[PDB]
């Protein structure tokens, strides 16, 4: 198994919460293959550096409203390691699917 914070399995999906503060914490997350996922970004840092979230392997690039939650939804059908980052590719995270 891979190191990192595992998503919680429940009600036909899996969910993990990521705090946006000077980057992402946790910045290492672990998801189950083939299970619809909710990656909930709670934005607490108003830096323009963190205005967007990007999952390049999944085609996601979206605005994160300050002081609010925003949910990235993906269903990872392939095992492996996938990156995520801010819209500037300056702040980073890693998602392992297994
Ligand atoms: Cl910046
Ligand atoms: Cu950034
Ligand atoms: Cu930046």
């Amino acid at each position: 198994g891979a190191m990192g914070q595992k998503a919680q399995q429940k009600n036909g999906y899996q969910e993990i919460r990521v705090e946006v503060m000077g980057g992402y914490t946790p910045e290492l997350i672990v998801l189950k293959k083939s299970v619809p996922a909710r990656i909930v970004f709670d934005r607490k840092d108003p830096s323009p550096c963190l205005d967007q979230i990007v999952f390049p392997d999944f085609g996601v690039h979206a605005n994160l409203p300050m002081g609010e939650e925003y949910v990235v939804e993906i269903t990872p059908e392939q095992a492996g390691e996938f990156s995520f980052a801010c819209g500037m590719n300056m702040m980073h995270g890693k998602m392992i699917v297994e």
